[PDB]
């Protein structure tokens, strides 16, 4: 998260970390007591979860959860075409019972109004290029989709929006991905990519466009 701050501890709760080797390579967001949604891109074989977390030791944050992970299902166009698609809902091994610290979000259904303000949090680096020691928070404003289809031409793709981008250099950044794009109270879109490097002028970043994905996400975790 590039020109964040720390978030209050636990006011993002749905935030979900995804680790292996002791490091964190992506993010995601708890959509159900059993279901993690994350970026496709993001796929490993298995996982290993963390819930309820401020800084990423478990030991340190009481009401925490590491929990195990494996089965995957990635968006069944996930990359068709290149970075399109980039969705994929991770099963949890066992359904977590849900408290002020580790509870789900419900996704939107409209889809992003351009000039609205939105929340983004992660892990990823900051604008000194360094990696946070506890969860990052900041506000982008959605950007309308003829900006977002100009700048990411020909790779944009309607399950892609942009926000951020402005003068303040507001953004996600590396090791964001995955992570929670919340709009009036609501998960609208997940990190997916944006151009290197992180914070430019002008340059917004690219999240999942979840308003165009609720039957699917819904079909999957009901099947």
């Amino acid at each position: 998260i590039i020109n964040g701050e720390d978030c209050s501890p636990h006011s993002q709760p749905w935030q979900a970390a995804l680790v292996m080797e002791n490091e964190l390579f992506c993010s995601g967001v708890l959509v159900h007591p059993q279901w993690v949604l994350s970026a496709a891109h993001c796929f490993q074989n298995s996982y290993t979860i963390g819930l309820g977390l401020h800084s990423l030791e478990a030991d340190q944050e009481p009401g925490s959860q590491m929990v195990e992970a494996s089965l995957s299902v990635r968006h069944p166009e996930y990359n068709r075409p290149l970075l399109a698609n980039d969705l994929m809902l991770i099963k949890l091994d066992e359904s977590v019972s849900e408290s002020d610290t580790i509870r789900s979000i419900s996704i939107a259904s409209q889809c992003p109004t351009a000039g609205n303000s939105c929340l983004v949090s992660g892990w990823g680096l900051l604008a000194n290029g360094r990696m946070p020691t506890v969860l990052q928070c900041v506000n982008v404003s959605v950007v309308s989709e003829e900006v977002c289809s100009k700048l990411y031409d020909p790779l944009y793709h309607p399950s892609m929006f942009c926000a951020g981008g402005g003068q303040d250099q507001k953004d996600s950044c590396n090791g964001d991905s995955g992570g929670p794009l919340i709009c009036n109270g609501y998960l609208q879109g997940l990190v997916s990519f944006g151009k290197a490097p992180c914070g430019q002028v002008g340059v917004p970043g690219v999240y999942t466009n979840l308003c165009k994905f609720t039957e699917w996400i819904e079909k999957t975790v009901q099947a």
